[PDB]
This record gives C-alpha cells, sequence and structure tokens, in this order.
C-alpha cells in the first residue's frame, strides 16, 4: 500500500549466485569481461549498480556471451523485452552491424533514460526503437501486422518472469525459423532445483514456480531446440524449428 | 617417462563442481538435457561414465550448448582436437547438415572406437574424418595445405590442456574470419580463481597455471573477440576478427 514502496532489500535471493564461489565469478569478470567491456557499458553498469533495482541488471559476463551469440548467428533484426537501464540493449546494439535494428519494449521508460546517454555516446541510438508499453499487447499487435520478411533473428526476454510462457507463444511466431529466443534467469538463483524453498519474497516464490513450469515446457516443446546455460542467473536458448 | 602415477584416481579435483550445488547441476541435466539428448549420445555417455578417464568426458549440458552454437552459426566444416570416446564429436556430427564435414584428431584411436558403434547407429559416421595423431603436427601440416576457401567454421579444443596456447596460434589461421574456436575447461574446476591452490596433483597444478595464463592471453588477443562461459567446466568462445 502507501508508504516507501518496494525495495530489493525485501528480497531473499539478492545475494545468491549459481556459481560455487564469489571468487570464481569475480575472476571471470576481472579476467575475461571488464577488459572486453565497452567504455559506455562500463559507465552504464556502474550507475545501474547504485540503482534501487540493481538486482535486475544483466550479468556482465552474460552480456559478452549474448554479444558473441548475436555475431555468430549474424543477427540483424532483434527484439528485447525488458530493457531496464539498457545494458543488454546497449550490448545488442553494439554487437549488430551498422544497419541492425532493435525493437525494445519496457513498461518504464524512466529506467531507459538512465542508459540513454551511454547509448547515445556509443553512437548506436539510431538502431533502437523503444516502445514504452506492457510487452504482451505490443507482441499481439505485431502478430497482426508483421509479414514473413519482417521476422526477428533474435529475441531476448528479460522482463516480468511469470509471463515468460505467455511471451513464448508469441515469440515462436515472431522469430524466424532458425532464429533464437533467449530467456533470462531460468535458474532463478538456484531455487528451481527445489520443490519447496523457504523464506522467499512472494514475488520470488512465484518466479520459482513459474520457472520450474517454464523449464519443463521448453524441454517438451517440439517447435524449438533448447540449451539451458549456467551463465549469469541461468538462461535458456531456444532455436525455432518450424 | 619414469615418475609418479597420473591416472584419474591420482587426481584431486575429480568430484569438484563450478556450480555451487549438486542439486542444481542434477536439476539442469534432468530437466533440460536428458529429455533432449539423442539416444546414441545417452548410450555413449553411459559407457564413458564407467571408463578409466571418465573425468575427461564433456558435460552433457555443455554438449547441448555446443550443438546450439553450431546450428545458430550454420557451421558446415569443423575440427575437433581431443575426441576421447566421441561425445562432443557425435554432438557435432548430429548438429551439422547432412553434407557437413568434421576433422577429428586424437592420439588414441582405441578411445574413439569405444564410441564408434554409437556414432554409426546414429548414421553420421560419414561426416567424420578421424586422424590418429598428436594434434600439433596435424595443424602445422594444415597450415601448409589449407586454402582460404576451406577454412573451418568452428573448432573445439578439448585435448591436452597445457598445449591450448600452442593450438591457438595455428587455429586463428585455420578458422575463417567470423568463425569460432571453443576452448574447453578454461575454469578448471574453479582453481583458476586463486594464485595458489594446495592439494593438487602436479598435472592438475600445471593446468591451473596454464589456464590462468591462457585466460589472460585470450582476453588480450586482438585477433579474436571472446566470451568465457561458466558451463560444464568453463569454456571460452573465440570469434576470429581478422
Ligand atoms: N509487462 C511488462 N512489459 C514490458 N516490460 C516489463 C513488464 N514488466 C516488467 N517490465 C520491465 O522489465 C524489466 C526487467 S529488468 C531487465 C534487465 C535488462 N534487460 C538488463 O540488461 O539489465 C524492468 O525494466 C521492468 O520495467
Ligand atoms: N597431443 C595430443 N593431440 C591430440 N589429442 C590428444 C593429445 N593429447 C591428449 N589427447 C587426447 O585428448 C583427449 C581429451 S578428452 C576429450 C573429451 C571429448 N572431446 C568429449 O567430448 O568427451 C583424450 O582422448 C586424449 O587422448
Ligand atoms: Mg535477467
Ligand atoms: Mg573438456
Amino acid at each position: 500500500g502507501p508508504g516507501m514502496g518496494a525495495s530489493q532489500d525485501d528480497y531473499a535471493l539478492i545475494h545468491k549466485n549459481i556459481l560455487h564461489s564469489e571468487d570464481l565469478l569475480k575472476y571471470i569478470l576481472e579476467t575475461s569481461v571488464y577488459p572486453r567491456e565497452h567504455e559506455q557499458l562500463k559507465g552504464l553498469r556502474e550507475v545501474t549498480e547504485k540503482h534501487e533495482w540493481s538486482m535486475a541488471l544483466v550479468a556482465a559476463d552474460e552480456g559478452l556471451f549474448l554479444s558473441m551469440l548475436l555475431k555468430l548467428m549474424n543477427a540483424k533484426r532483434t527484439i528485447e523485452i525488458g530493457v531496464y537501464t539498457g545494458y543488454s540493449l546497449l550490448t545488442t546494439a553494439l554487437a549488430l552491424p551498422e544497419d541492425g535494428k532493435i525493437t525494445a519494449i519496457d513498461v518504464n521508460k524512466s529506467y531507459f533514460e538512465i542508459g540513454l546517454p551511454f547509448i547515445q555516446k556509443a553512437g548506436v541510438e539510431h538502431k533502437i526503437n523503444f516502445i514504452e508499453s506492457e510487452a504482451l499487447p505490443v507482441l499481439d499487435q505485431m502478430l497482426q501486422e508483421m509479414k514473413e520478411e519482417d521476422l526477428y533473428d533474435f529475441a531476448f526476454v528479460d522482463a516480468d518472469k511469470p509471463n515468460y510462457a505467455n511471451y513464448h507463444e508469441r515469440l515462436v511466431k515472431l522469430v524466424r525459423v532458425g532464429g533464437a529466443i533467449v530467456y533470462d534467469n531460468t535458474l532463478w538463483y538456484g531455487t528451481v532445483a527445489f520443490p519447496e524453498y523457504p523464506g522467499l519474497h512472494p514475488e520470488e516464490e512465484e518466479c520459482r514456480v513459474s520457472f520450474r513450469n517454464l523449464n519443463k515446457l521448453l524441454a517438451a516443446d517440439p517447435r524449438v531446440e533448447i540449451s539451458q546455460v549456467s551463465i549469469g542467473d541461468g538462461l535458456t536458448i531456444c532455436r525455432r524449428l518450424y
């Protein structure tokens, strides 16, 4: 209700990680990520680390992996669902060719305006069409207007986790055959490994249940082939078969 | 030569995981890997788990990830350095198109012949050219023979870990611009995160030092872009820039 509102300090999982030690994660970041991180990504990460919802920020080592994937598959047109301050968005725009185009959807443009000066300084604002909306209505409108030639090469889904299964039903039609859909956080701090997990914030417990259901659904879905990857907070890559 | 025993039972790190939870790794395998693992991959894995050198077997979740990379980048010609019983080789052969081609190099053909019946039942043996040799003389001969039009799309390096840096100097010339080189085990059970790590077999300590040196070298190498991925025992994806 009325008060000071939602704080990430109310959340039980903010200090969890899927790797064995903080020392290993820190080693990966210092050895293999920070020396390869664009200066504007560094700046955007450092301001977002001070933001009240910093727990949502995509991991920097995951960012370099998404960039690698985009280049290896020669992605040109992508969609991002869940922008926040724009780290994965800027990662994607930097990875695409000069003529690459991104459709970026988030309910809260004020987060995006935190990253926008870094995006602009990186010279890649022209690649981004930002839509301030709930993603589901936008995706449903796209299904009525987009033609086969307009299909996306790549989708990154990092928005409200309980809705991933709903996003999936749209994105297997909006991503081209052979294209990729990447769902972020599908290991949810390791909590998905347990049928019951004590002491979670109600929103954290909802996401544990939804990800346990989503992970089973994707593994059974004959429209895609999958790879769940233990990077960041876990992600699942889906490649559309038909 | 004469010295101390170096069988798998002599190693210290065999049971150590880079993920913090045995339950989490089991969850990934049971939920997202086994339901998507080819029947002949399952059979090949089950035999290899009983083998004298089972610690060297590539992780099954890493297998699905390598398959996804191969499909997303439309790889057609690849090279594997380090075959063992052939799990990553069969993964690769199943991923490639019908007319794909793999050059597979290993010093020990008897290991490969353990997995060969599974590769044959999968119907993809025809894609594989197995070369029984140390890899370095083969790569040096390839440098003298390979034309630009025959450069490999993809290279998987999983053989003798101290030699990775030597393999790299050849493979950045044998893989096409924009092609990928994947080095396996670059987190080495997490021991790379520490300047000193007590309790290791001398060969385990040698790999810890070599990977710490390799991880710095790749992070600084202008010929490639990199992504180190905390999957399996860690891997580093390199994409050749020029
Ligand atoms: N229904 C919805 N539709 C679109 N965006 C939503 C949404 N519900 C939540 N979001 C947004 O999804 C974002 C999740 S955080 C995303 C992190 C970002 N991709 C990064 O790289 O760091 C938040 O910004 C939130 O505002
Ligand atoms: N110098 C060398 N040249 C080529 N292969 C070598 C080598 N030294 C060791 N090897 C081989 O490298 C292999 C490493 S284990 C490889 C694992 C396999 N790729 C999998 O998917 O499970 C062993 O089979 C070993 O025989
Ligand atoms: Mg996320
Ligand atoms: Mg290996």
